[PDB]
This record gives C-alpha cells, structure tokens and sequence, in this order.
C-alpha cells in the first residue's frame, strides 16, 4: 500500500509474498539505513592508497584530496555511467542503418525516407534529396561515426542550439567533441592526481551529458525514427491488464527498438501465429524504454515502469523476457524461474547469469527472434494455470508525440503553440523524466506533479516511466483536459490532444532539447530564456542523473525529486543548486514534496515569462 | 617509525624535516584512513544509482536492490577501476596525436619531427603508402589518420595490435577480447557497469580485459610510438638519481607528471640565452619526477629528482624553486606543502585542473612562449627562497637510463637472435618487467628493490618503467657495474653488451615498450606470448592505470604478480577468476603476495614453466 499508488502493484505485491517471492521493495528495505559516507558521496575507491572517507582527522584523502574534489569526482563518474548508457546504445543505432546502407540487414529497411533526407541535409550530406537513400544513409552514418570520433570541435547536432547558447558552452569550456571522447576524458579527469577542482569537474560533467543529449541520445533518436518510422499519435493500453490470459505473452524490457520491433514482425509471420498450444493470438507488451518506443512507433500496450517488471512476471502470465542491456534488473532472472517464464537475453553487452543467451544483430535479428518467439510459444505450454492472477483492467493513453507530429498538429509551424504561451493559454512546458525509486510511493510524486502543473496550464511532456503513471490516472487521453487550466484545456481540445504529451523512452528526451532549441531559435532567445522546467520527481539512474544535467546545461530548470550523493560537499552542492544559475542560466532543485516541487517549476517559468515581457 | 616508511636516507632525512616544520605528508593521511572501510576494501559496495547504495553481507543484504549479487558488483567496481586506468593512457596518447597533427599542419613553434625515421617506419607498419620516401608532415599526417581511428569506433581491432602474434590474436577475438576502439572500449565498460547492463561476472572481467588491452595495444603504444617520433627514440646514456639532484646554487625547476609535450619544451626554455642569463642563480637546474621525469631522462638524460612518494619529500627541501605539472599521479597535497614555502606550483594542462595553483595552459601553438613565462617564473621564486629552510640530503647516484627496444636490438647488433640465445643457453633464464608504484602500505622501495635484487641473482633480467626506476637507481643496480649482483650467466650477458642488470625502459606509457618486445620474441619464435618465460610485477602498485597495466599484460600472456590485492577479495569467484581462471581462458593469471622473496619464487616457476614448454632447461 505505501510500495506503490497503484492497484495492479497491490494485487501483484500481495501475490508475491504469499508465493515467497521477494520484491526490489524487499531489498530496498534491507539496505536501509544505507552507508552515509557513501550517500553523502565522501567516499572514494579510485585507487588503492585508500579507500578514503572525509569526517567532519580525515578532513583530506590520502593524495590529499578535499571533500570537494571528492565528491566532484564521483558525481562525474556517475553521469559518465549514464552518458555511457546513452551512447553504446546510439552506437547500435548507427551500426544498424549502416547494415541496412550495406544491404546486410534482412528485415530491415528506412520506414521515414523523408526524415532520413532531411536529416542528412540538416548534417550536411550533399544532395541528400535527390540522392539513393541507401547512399544518403551511408554519409549519414559517416557523419554519426565522426561525432563518436575524435577531430570534431563540435558534435554535428549541437548546431541546432540558438547560437547565444553554442557561444556560451564554447566561453565555458563545455561544447561537447565527441560522444566517448568526453566519456574517457570524465574518467580521466577522475583518476588520482589529475582534476583536483570541483568546478572544473563539474563543468566537464555538464560536457559529458551534453555529449549525450545532443549526441548520443539525439542520434539514438533520429536514427531510431530513420529505421522504424516517426512515431505519430495513436491509442493504446497500459498496466498489466495487457497481458492476455489466453494468449502467449512476450514482454520486450530493455532499450534496443532494433530487437523488439523484430520480434513484433516475427509474431506477425503466418508460420509462427499459426503455433497449436491453446494459444488465441500472439501478445506483445512493452516495458521500460523499448516499450515505451514500441508504444510510440507500434501503439503496442504496455504493462508498466520500472517497478512493475519485477510484478509483472508474478501474474503468473509472463511466458518470456526478451531483455537487452540498461535498467533490467538481475533479480528477473530469479522470479522467473519461480514459474515458467523464459528470461531471453539479446545483447553481447547485456549478460545476465542464469539467462538464455540468444544474442541479435542486424544480420541474424530476423531467424533469431522468430526463434526467440517459438521459445515463448513452448513456455506457453508449461505455464501452470493455478498461479496465475492477472490484476486490473487496462487504461486508454495516447501516444506518439514526437516533435513532427506535435507541429504536424499545430499545422506546420511552432506559432500557435507560441502564440498560445503569449496569451498565456499556457504558461509553460514542463517536461517530466522520472522513473521509480523504492525510496518513494510508487508513481505518487510523478502523478501529483503531473496533476498539479496541467491544473496551474503548465502543459506536461512525460518520457520514461511517467508514461505507465500519467496513463494509469487517465492523462494521457484528449479527456483529461478537464483536469488542466481552462487555458491549457482550451488548447488541447483545440487540438484534440491530451494535457500529457507523450515524447517516448529516456533516450526520447533528446526530443525535449530538439523542441526547445527550436522554440528559442524561432524566437531569437536563449533556451535559458524558455519558460520550460524539467522534473526527475522519482529518479534512481546514472542516465537519469545524465539526463538532469543536460538539460540544466542546456539552460532548462531541473527538478529532482530526490538528492544525488553529493551532500558530503556543500560546495558542489551550492554549485549544483545555486551556482549554475550563473554559468549556464539553470540549475538542479532538489524537493521531495511534488506541491513545493510545482510551486518551485511555476515560479522559474513565471520568472522567465517576465523577462520576455509577458504576463504569468 | 618513519624508518618503516621508506628504505631510504633522503626520505628519512626530509620526513624528520617534516615533522618538525609540522608539515603532513602522504604516509600521516595513510594512517589517518587505517583501518579503511572493510565493504570499500572488498569491493562489495556499490554507488552506481540512488536505488542504493548497496553492501553485501555474509541473510539479509545478500543482494544489491536491483537484485545484483557480490559478483557482479564486486566485478563492476574492477572494471570501472580498470577503466579509470585506460582513461588516464588514453588521453594522453590523444595529446600526443594532437601534437603531431599541429607539427604536421606547421601550427607547432618549437616542435618537430626529431626520430623521422621512426615515423616513417611506424607509418609503413600501421599502412601508410609510399611512407619511406613521400615528405615527412604528409606522412605524419596520415598516420595521424591512423591513431586517430583507433579513437573512432569504425574500427575491428586497433592498428598496433597487428604485433601481436597471430595465435594471440585468434585467441582474443574468439574470446571477445580484441580492442576495437580506444575511446570506445572505455565507454562500453561504463555503459557495462550501469545498473541492469551486464550482470554476469564472467562477461564483465572479459570487457575490462578488452578495456585494458586498448591501453597498452592503444592508448599508452599510441603514445610511445609518437612521442619517440616527436621527441627522439631513447639510446643508453648516463644520468644521476636522487633528491640531491636538486643544486643549491641553482634555479630548480621539477617536471611532474606525464606529458612530455610541456617537459621537453620547459627544457629547451632553459637552455635560451635570456632565460639562462635572467637566473642572482649560478645555473638553471631541470629534475624529473613521476613519468614525465622517466622521460625526459630516456630521451634527454635529466636527472629524477624521486619516485611517487619523495614528490612532497622534494618539495620539503626547501629548494624547489617551482613545479610544473600537467596531469595524472600529481598529489592534490603538493600545493599546500609548496604554500609552506617559496614554490611556485604551476599547471598547464586543461584536464588537469588544480585548486589554488597558478594556472600557465599549454598547448603545442602557445608552448614556446608560455614555457619561456614558466621559467621566469621560477627564475623570480628563485629569488624568493629562505636560505634558513633548505637541507639537500643526500648525494646523487649514477644511472643508466635509455633502453627503448631500438637501443636493445642496436646493443644486440641488429636482431633479437643475440638475446633469443642467451635465453635458449640458460644465461638469461627469463625476463621480468617491474612496472611498480609506491604505495604507503609499503615500506617504499623495499619490495620492488628487493624482488628486483632475487630475479637478477637468479640470472633473470629485469625491465623496469615507472618508479621502480628511482627505486633500483638509488640501489645502483641501473649500472654496468652491477652485473655482479646478478647471477653468473646474467652477469655474462651483461658484461658482454655493457648494460646493466636492470633495463630502464621508461614510464608507465612505455610499458607498452614490454608488450612489443614480448611481440616480437614471440613472432620470431612462433610461439605465443603465453609461450615465453616472461613475467611482470607492480610489487608496491596503487594506482588506476597499474591496475590496468596489470590486466592488459595478464590478458597477453604475461603472468602478472601484484603485492597488494584490489578491492576484488569480497566476491571468491571474481578471486578465483583472476588469480587461476584466467590461466586456462589467456594462457596468464594475476598473483598476489606481499613477501617479494615468495613473489620472485612464483615469478620464477611460472618462468621455469614456460621454458619446459619450449623444451628448455
Ligand atoms: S584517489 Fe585520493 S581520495 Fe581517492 S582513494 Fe586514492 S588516495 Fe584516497
Ligand atoms: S546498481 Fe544495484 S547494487 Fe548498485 S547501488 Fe543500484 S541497486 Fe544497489
Ligand atoms: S561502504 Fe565503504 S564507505 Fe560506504
């Protein structure tokens, strides 16, 4: 009840202690209370003079490293852990449409052309629209690889930024060079005796997520749209209610849209939908990213967020994980073998113990997922019919909103969503990038925050995990606007959109960037100067963490829900929280109250409604 | 008490000089962390998101939160330690390419190509056409073409490693070990140890091996390669090791760190005529510390001033006149001690930021110029000193230093059949490269000097980099001379070539140096490295990038000892793994054993082994 806001967690989590099954909310309580120097972040292991812990003696680390430097380190590190994240899998991207460019990818063509071409002209590839796609494709990849090179001064998709921006990255030290570059340098710059200034580390932090955000993450997204077309907008259900109890259930959980939209065309084949096993139909539901880019790009249901993987094996249903790399957590693997399900694991960097290891590459994906699916299809027959307990209903969301459909919408230019923000009919975009964390009640901060921010006309783009929460409390409908403003509610009935925009996966959040570059560019400001805010009200991951110091470096107001181990250091934490308004015109908020968290976004997007000469 | 810290006099003499002047040193902040955290020491803690942090215990706290046991936590911890280490070659071999480029673009004053025959020997190795006769900046530029790929990720394994014996080879990319990408590899282990990425421990210690192989493959042999084409390839040559380096009578300037883009530019600084004639100084006095000493003594013969540990000891003296540092190994403390006194603590590198130093960025267009403003920098602090507080302590020991494998083969007349010989009669029984740090849990200098005098008398020849190259200097075993402390056949050996017992080989970059000779001994018998009674140590190692060194000589086939254990002992299978698993998956395992007598026993069966499968007795 206090795990979780939702019904189908409760059913799932009552299940699960009556089996014996223990929950990720079991083990969190076991590590609480947690290690304060390590939640302090005073803690260092970066070589073996230590480890050190500074004490408030032990004032110094061995090499006589201070608390600031300290805890500046280890906070690069984990944003280069999520920057990391972020790029391997940008890097599948382009080794995917290079396959493809290659004529080496069976099942796999360019769905958008169109975007292809625009894209490759928007990076420079001459002709590019009159040219053979694969070509086209071909410099393109070119280009990509370059940005994950090392003789760029700048990555190619950071020319998108107003140029006020790019001259104040390049003044600070932060314009982002290559995509691993600034991974390796952020490690570099941590190891022993080199980078010994707090401000320094944080500054090549903010590079190394900005690599990600307009590099890794952006190609990541625009060649993922090359590849399976540019999400439109469209219906679908959530929650675990999706799950058939007549049909095979196949859960893709994971990243990688190169796996998963193969195994949805493999469940399409006449041969493997034939298969026989008192089986109505083939079911496939998403979870975390890849789910949430099925959603986008397929309309395919989804079962829920990051909490909700671990109950959604419990239903007794799940009869196969098809799992990748990032945020799958190994205890799957272990619940899994509770029932009958098949945990399938598909990445060479993704390796769990105890898994059945079918590895996809572009070349192979097409006989590789139709056996993984023939591999559910047997699980199917050795589910046991007692211990299954489906809970709830599902909800109605849409989705699809990717910044071609929102201005496809809006009729072709950004003008009336700007005219809209200079009457006031909305006031702000607040986009909300939050996952799940144990430490919090299950989606309670991320739907309050939501709630709160479409009533004060403040329209919501949610990516990641908000998607499952915003659609289980029915905000992701074009309805839902009678929970909103009456400006923004006028709005989206004017559009016949919801008050929730759904953007996509983590990675998607590059989109957020995309559009509010192009809002500033179009209005001649700075991003800094948007009434735009972005909320982190649940997050647990270093590419979470990436993400949030992104978008402050961009100039976006970040909120998070809950603090980073930095709080050993009230220097860094100062910087974090106050001292980068100054350099990069945002900074991070931290507040675990989602009403003070609204009160808090509100008051930054008021405040840069008066600097552009507008009323709040 | 301070007896136990070090085993020699100069250090004692500037410790009891520290404990009067009231100044901490590095062995008083070790103290300070003893005992240290035990979940830190055996790796079983993780930081890597908000969910945590996680310890695990030995039945509650089993498992991390998402679930993740001791073995892939205490195996992410490893990979991302080893990660670290790369990073720090990494870049530095990425300087170094940046470097050339600017030579070759003509956008470099004071730079140029001082070994072209090794660029254009290097360039026709890694492809480069027509590179023995076309004009040397095109060929530099292609090869800067070259490197600089390695740091893309276009690659299918890294252009050095075509050294590497064919069966070595087959064997990594069976195992999913070939460095594809120097930047790549290094994010590709990040992007591994997220929460839910790679949860196998198996698959962890493989990519860290593939992560470390890209350093010493590419990164650190990037940077070898080219900074003997920048700066010369090192030739034998005589030099003095110790604190009293330092001159009284002169300005003392000390080059600390690794890049030697700003050393060997601070040098020829010195040696203008309005510098010269600016220092009331009877000279201007250059001593090397850390790498970048080891190389400015391979290719100039500076004097090192000490190793790891004596950098605060040096600076206690009261005759450092100034630092000049770039990155990596450079204690954040050395600011504070010179604040103490008149030194001026000066840094030049963007990467290697400092609080409270006086920053002088260098970078290969401005270099001329901004090390002509470090000098009379120094010139001016040396104006500033107290003669009150200035005590040199001992008196300079002679070294011979400049073994690169050019010089080697050059002393063996041409070809490696010389020394292939001495192997196959028994005089040189095996070779064993010491790549140690300090590290103050140990006496310093005391393993390292100690396991180096047990392998020379038992005829085996040491190859030493990085600080060992203080440690065996001060022992006068980087002589002639000191052949009759090895062993009857070695000492032969020795006196026949002129060398000494102990090959100074360079910094910890050069360790690559090891990987090429291993390499080529290896291609010219047909054999694997796994194959030859080769050995290597880091007895009093601490740092990212020994770990590293470690881990990519262990995954080529060299077996690697190490005197203290990383953080990995939480997790017995990770153990397992690394000191016997390893054997059977890359022909070498790690050893562990802080005894360096036991450790020259385990270096020499492991040797002993290997002749037998050469059929050798
Ligand atoms: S880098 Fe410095 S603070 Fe960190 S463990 Fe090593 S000695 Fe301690
Ligand atoms: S990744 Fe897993 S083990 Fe590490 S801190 Fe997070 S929940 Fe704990
Ligand atoms: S566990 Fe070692 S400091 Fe937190």
């Amino acid at each position: 009840r206090s795990r979780s806001i939702w019904d189908d967690a409760h059913a799932m989590l009552e299940k699960a202690k009556a089996e014996g099954i223990s929950t990720v909310w079991d083990r969190a309580a076991e590590q609480t209370p947690a290690c304060k120097f390590c939640e302090l972040g005073t803690t260092c292991r970066n070589c073996i003079m230590g480890p050190c812990r500074i004490a408030n003696k032990m004032r110094l680390g061995v090499c006589g490293a201070d608390a600031d430097v300290i805890v500046a380190r280890n906070f690069g590190r984990f944003i280069a852990g999520g920057a990391a994240g972020h790029s391997d899998h940008g890097r599948d991207l382009i080794e995917t449409l290079e396959a493809v460019a290659e004529g080496k990818a069976p099942g796999y063509t360019i769905r958008d052309v169109a975007k292809l071409r625009r894209i490759a002209a928007e990076l420079g590839v001459a002709d590019a629209a009159t040219r053979p796609a694969h070509d086209v494709a071909a410099d393109l990849v070119t280009i990509c690889y370059n940005d994950f090179g090392s003789r760029r001064n700048a990555l190619a998709f950071l020319a998108r930024a107003p140029q006020v921006r790019r001259d104040l990255w390049q003044r600070l030290g932060m314009t982002p060079r290559g995509v691993d570059r600034e991974i390796a340098e952020m490690m570099h710059r941590t190891h022993m005796g080199c980078d010994n200034d707090h401000t320094s580390l944080l500054v090549h932090a903010a590079r190394t997520a900005l690599a990600d955000g307009w590099g890794g993450s952006m190609i990541g997204t625009e060649l993922s749209d090359i590849l399976f077309g540019t999400p439109r907008p469209r219906q679908s259900t959530v929650n675990l209610g999706v799950l058939r109890k007549d049909a095979v259930n196949i859960l893709v959980h994971g990243h990688n849209p190169v796996v998963s939209e193969m195994i949805l065309a493999a469940t399409r084949e006449p041969a493997v939908r034939q298969a026989d096993a008192g089986a109505a139909d083939i079911n496939v539901a998403g979870l975390c990213c890849t789910g949430n880019e099925l959603l986008m790009r397929q309309g395919i249901p989804m079962a829920g967020n990051h909490l909700m993987t671990e109950l959604a094996i419990v239903t007794g249903a799940a009869d196969a994980i098809v799992a990748d790399y990032q945020c799958i957590m190994p205890s799957l693997v272990q619940i899994a073998a509770c029932y009958h399900t098949r945990f399938v694991t598909t990445s060479p960097k993704g390796r769990f113990t105890g898994a059945t290891h079918v590895e996809v590459h572009p070349h192979n994906a097409q006989e590789r997922c139709r056996e993984i699916v023939m591999l559910a299809i047997d699980a199917y027959t050795r589910r046991d019919p007692a211990r299954v307990d489906i809970p709830s209903q599902p909800v109605s969301i849409m989705s699809g909103f990717s910044n071609e459909a929102i201005l496809e919408a809006l009729g072709g230019t950004p003008k009336p969503l700007i005219d809209a923000v200079v009457a006031g009919q909305i006031r702000g975009f607040v986009g909300i990038v939050g996952c799940n964390n144990p430490k919090i009640r299950q989606d309670s901060a991320n739907v309050t925050l939501t709630r709160e921010l479409i009533r004060r006309d403040i329209m919501v783009l949610a990516t990641g995990c908000v998607t499952t929460a915003a659609g289980k409390a029915g905000l992701l409908v074009p309805e839902a606007a009678s929970k909103a403003g009456e400006g923004l509610a006028a709005v989206c009935r004017s559009l016949g959109v919801p008050p929730v925009l759904h953007m996509g996966s983590c990675v998607d959040n590059s989109r957020i960037l995309q559009l509010c570059a192009l809002l500033a560019t179009t209005l001649g400001v700075d991003i800094s100067d948007l009434p735009v805010g972005a909320s982190s009200p649940e997050w647990y991951s270093e590419k979470a963490a990436a993400i949030a110091m992104y978008a402050v470096a961009s100039g976006i107001p970040t909120h998070l829900g809950l603090p980073p181990n930095i709080l050993g250091s009230e220097n860094v934490t100062a910087m974090a929280l106050h001292g980068l308004q100054d350099v990069v015109g945002a900074a991070f908020m931290v507040e675990p109250d989602p009403v003070k968290a609204a009160d808090m976004l509100e008051a930054h997007i008021v405040a840069r409604r008066a600097r552009l000469g507008l009323t709040s």
